[PDB]
């Protein structure tokens, strides 16, 4: 099961303990219920303090686009600087959350792989309206012109942490503290 | 269910966590990696100098998840003790070999496989595999060629054989 | 089920085989490969000089099965007209471009793709995809670097753009 | 469900058995139960590496590497281990039963014993390496020869407790 | 779900356990056999002199699981009051007849069946267990083997009194 | 889910008021739970009555007879209430109610007809265990019981008061 | 939907027409039902003429080992020369059949994939006795050492047609 | 997917039945038993002295179905040639042993097992069918019952020659 | 896959032309339907030449068995019943229902009259009686012996079933 930690007294499950340290780990497929559970924690965490930084752990293959955007809007709304940390793969919407971190504060561990390409019910016009919301969100953050974003996304390939740094998805590739 | 142990009583798994022992039993997925990573970071915060103990009995699993555990192992300042019971195959043998040098152990009758099991673009399968070549070459001190070649053989190593290859350091029958 | 036409009677696909027309509709696998190869060798028996017309409306499929069809087209002496109707994808575009030079066709609203959709080791998926690079380059006249870079793009092509690349030769609305 | 006994702390009856240094191995052996038994043994040695630990075996066998991991742990810890076969001990379970401390392997009257093996994915060479690993373990504790140990495990049959005692798998057939 | 009683709060089933009552109800498998053995050994530790009460409403179960419970019943020193309510069939009716002599009860409308239902085993091995049940039945019912073998050959249930005349139980009680 | 009252689960409450709910299909698991409840309320007092709420469409014949003989064994008076349909075994546990204390609500449905692995002879010996049981509690002859149980038919609470299956019908 | 061909009037399906040219397209996964049709077709083709060549088309991923040995033995039994043709792929028991053709008559098309690696309910001793049967057969036909065959088959990899020729599995690599 | 042959047109299996060959391939059950028995009786009425051939490639099956075939083989007057291809285990090996003496064959790589593997029936009934198999085996292998029991107790396969030594067949067709 | 023989019929259609009906498998309403159709047809060709019935069955639906049994007694043809493999439940009743002197079995068959373990109890009990009678009539055993033999959960050897009265000849070859 989920292991329990004790400190002096109260007993915590391990994911509640991380939240106490101001850490929100987006480590699964992104869907409406994960968005609900992240947004609640982010909002709770600035309620503690609008200035003290908040940490996100991103090991995700992507997911539902509106759910990732619900998370994205929340990150931008809240005042805290947000550190994005990519430990597993950062793919589809997961990469969008990684690049949306506070500039200069977006990290990745050395062996992660990042992919901005989106995998393959709504109309064509609506699918295509959402794809361009990503473009612009990516161009806003990745700091790549809209066109090269498009070119990079149509390429079904992964990036290395060094590649993603050159591309502007993330800011620092560390191995040790 | 899970038994409890005692004054306070804790389930036996959380008890191992109180002893800085991190169980990595069963197949590795994103669910297991995230849970392992959380405990590793928790235990480092209690002490960046007391050793960490990983028990490994795993048939392998997702590469990115196993790599996520690998990178956390390297990141934390703590010396990490990998212990192998039963088996360590595919990503399992990589986590074991990524223990702190001189502190990677196997019980006598365990089995070790670094050969990977038989969706994404063909070039991505090759890039991830080649990241395994470098990681194994770093920690077994072998060469990339050797690593590749040995990974091409569908077979298991005895603890003795895996000690000569560089995956582990001690085959402890007794304390 | 399948309608019957008179000439003695014959189901409507066997009638196309009488007109030297072979149908590759739908996904490719080993069974389809055995059907397609048998008809191709059979039609060569009737005459190794008169052309064989091969219709393609396929999203691709097993790559080794598709290669079994490609080798058989190249093997037989008969010139082979390829006709893409509806759309072409994965192995579909390979067989389309593999037709005899000058006899590669497509209808206006066709929809062609050389990108490959996402249990064997990592290295043999590489050599397989690299075999396709060379087959594509030989028929499209492009450099391996142009082929390799193009196959990375997840997109379909128009019949006119597929002709510009060298996949097919004529975009026919009516003869 | 599981009953609760209260001593004031309240325990599930299995934890209460674990209280008395009793580890239950009832049912098939897979990776999850190997972990749960190993943790119990490792913990019970932490309590005391001198007091004996009692191990209850009613198992039809299971995954081999899971059994080898419980066996390897049994030999690692310093406590003497008393194995008790109730019901049945077949395939890997009988190896855990035979792996008790000499003079401390017991079975109940109606306790069936079987060393024959039932007939992820592995090469052929790897299944034969594991079979011979069991050939050596059984011979070490039963004191029989490899020749005897291979021939016996070739037979699809069960042993009575006394036939197992005569064989070297257990040491005491107790009625009371 | 399971109701709770208060005295401290207990689920009803754990309340029956402090009264020294163990419930063998439902099909008998290795899990059921494991709890029953644990409660029995636990009840012996609180007092090896004071009677334990067993309640049997079982339609049978795994033979080796029933034998594991039976052996535990004989091992411990406590007298065992077995109670059949609803039905006791095959391994269920064996446990009922294996209570302490003079303390095998049944409610008026209960039913008893010693007929057996029809890891897999060899022909020679199902016959060996079939013969153990004969001897076990022959012991606690005081009939000839020849009586037992033929009685189990018939696919029928008996009345409480017919089970009394046969030797499986001692008392058919309506009221205390 | 299950509500809480002040603190106990609501079903754990009714039992403290000496009430038992036989409300669902009767099987071995229901039997044990029920029968353990009955035996525990007798530990409270062998004299304060036990009330039993019955809304069941039937179930395993041995399970119902298991509860039945338990009701007979314990001394306390037992009041049976057919709040809800009493089909088959529920209707059985009803006649079993202490003479004079078998009630029902107005729109209840009662049926003694049995619904359409054993031998062919055993089922018959069971169908006849039931014949004697209603004939004992409904005061009827075995013939009228056997003939009525052939009818795939429900009784309304007044009818079954005439039959003898219950004693009082209550609106309040 | 199997097309039909006519001769004049005799209407065959596309496969019965290939059988009539003494060509048997043994493709797809090999099991007992595949074994039978292949055994029969081969046997039937010899009854028409024990001198004219027989042709096999192999596009198979492998399959049940005993079924491939049934086909193998019949290929050897019939006096006819057998021309094996690999199109697409021939792995595990497929590649064995491809190597089992008459010396100087085992072909492959330019893009075929050939593998002798065996992929990952019988005892361990006899899964190994089968593996050694494959060693001997592979070495008899490829004219390689036993040891060379063993270690080549533990490498999980495919061969190209022109490496398979160098190894001894096939003789000729045709483009026309 | 079953081919036809001409002679004037047969599916290939009926062609084999025309050649007095009866196929027993796959698991043996009541449907196999009925079809095999009907072919045996049909072949006897065509000629009660021409030999009949059986092709055995079976892992075994239901015991009563196999016995129904065994008794029919013994009933009919024809000599019966048994040919083992692939494997002959459990009831498969009994039908193979129950051929006319001197007419029991096997191919080189075949495998043979008499060990019985592990309507539902009582204990006394399995041993009844089991002892009944012992006596049929001794009957045709000329072995003693004591040899038969202990041999069938071992979970293993025989080579074609080790089975010939034991009395199951008479001949191995070596190339 | 059913073979065809030589004017070309499948192996099973061939075995009807030879006045033979084979109940090889479990008995249900569909089997009874197909069996009874054959029996009435075989009587159409002639109701004097024998009809040969092959039985390798573990039983099945009782009414379907009784439907076949009644048709057997109705048609005038003498019916040779043959048990190969086994005959249990309704299978043994169809076997014992053969014409006196013409009920056979091969040496290694097993025969069972025990009935293995929706309707009411009265109705199932009532068909048991029915089987009780049919068994007593053809084995010529008394009802008392019949019902005691079917509470027993066991099979008979062909020779044992001959002295019980379920068959007449245990033969190895003609
Ligand atoms: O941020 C808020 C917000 C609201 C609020 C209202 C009352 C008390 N506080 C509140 N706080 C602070 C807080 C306290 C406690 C916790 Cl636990 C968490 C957060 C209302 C508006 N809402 C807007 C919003 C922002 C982003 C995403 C969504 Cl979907 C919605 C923000
Ligand atoms: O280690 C950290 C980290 C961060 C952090 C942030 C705020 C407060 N503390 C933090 N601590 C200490 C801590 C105390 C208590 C607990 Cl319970 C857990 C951790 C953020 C950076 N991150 C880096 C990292 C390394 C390896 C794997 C991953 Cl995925 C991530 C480590
Ligand atoms: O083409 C052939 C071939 C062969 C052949 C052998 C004997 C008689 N004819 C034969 N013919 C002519 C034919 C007549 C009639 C029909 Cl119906 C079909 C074909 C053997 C070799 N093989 C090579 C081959 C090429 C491409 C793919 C594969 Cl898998 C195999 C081609
Ligand atoms: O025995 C140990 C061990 C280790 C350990 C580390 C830190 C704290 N304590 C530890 N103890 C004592 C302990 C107390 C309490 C509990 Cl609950 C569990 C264990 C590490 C090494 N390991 C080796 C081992 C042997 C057999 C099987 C396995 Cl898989 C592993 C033994
Ligand atoms: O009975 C025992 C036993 C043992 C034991 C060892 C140490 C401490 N106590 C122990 N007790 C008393 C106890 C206290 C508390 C509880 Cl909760 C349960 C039991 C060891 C031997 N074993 C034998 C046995 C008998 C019957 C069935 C089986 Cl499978 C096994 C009985
Ligand atoms: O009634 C009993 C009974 C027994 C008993 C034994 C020890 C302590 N008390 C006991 N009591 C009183 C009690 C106290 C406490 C509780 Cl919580 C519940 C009940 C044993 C016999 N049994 C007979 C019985 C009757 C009906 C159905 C069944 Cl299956 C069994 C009744
Ligand atoms: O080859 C045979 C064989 C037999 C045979 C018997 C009677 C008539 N003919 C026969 N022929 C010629 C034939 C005619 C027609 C057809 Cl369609 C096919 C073949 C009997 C022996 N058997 C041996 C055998 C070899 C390889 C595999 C197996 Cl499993 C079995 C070969
Ligand atoms: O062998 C027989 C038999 C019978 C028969 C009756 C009428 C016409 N012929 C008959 N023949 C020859 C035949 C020709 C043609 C065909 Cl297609 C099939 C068979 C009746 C008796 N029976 C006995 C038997 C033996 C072995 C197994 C069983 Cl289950 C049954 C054999
Ligand atoms: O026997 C009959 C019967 C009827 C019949 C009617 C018209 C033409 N013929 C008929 N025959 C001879 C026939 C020839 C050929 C064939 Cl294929 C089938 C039957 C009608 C009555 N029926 C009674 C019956 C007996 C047994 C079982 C059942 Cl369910 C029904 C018998």
């Amino acid at each position: 099961l989920i292991p329990i930690v004790v400190e002096q007294e109260r007993a915590y499950d391990i994911y509640s303990r991380l939240l106490r340290e101001r850490i929100v780990c987006v480590m699964g497929p992104i869907d409406d219920s994960v968005a609900s559970l992240v947004i609640a924690q982010l909002l709770f965490l600035q309620s503690e303090s609008n200035k003290k930084p908040i940490h996100m752990y991103i090991n995700s293959p992507g997911g539902v686009v509106t759910a990732g955007l619900a998370i994205y809007d929340t990150m931008q709304y809240i005042l805290n600087p947000i550190c994005t940390w990519c430990v597993g793969q950062a793919a589809s919407m997961g990469s969008l959350l990684l690049a949306a971190g506070t500039p200069g504060m977006r990290h990745s561990l050395p062996n992660s792989r990042i992919m901005i390409h989106q995998p393959s019910a709504i109309q064509a016009e609506e699918i295509m309206k959402l794809k361009k919301q990503l473009y612009n969100i990516y161009a806003k953050h990745t700091k790549q012109s809209l066109q090269v974003i498009e070119s990079a996304m149509e390429r079904d390939r992964y990036m290395s942490p060094m590649e993603a740094q050159e591309f502007g998805i993330l800011d620092k590739v560390l191995v040790h503290p």
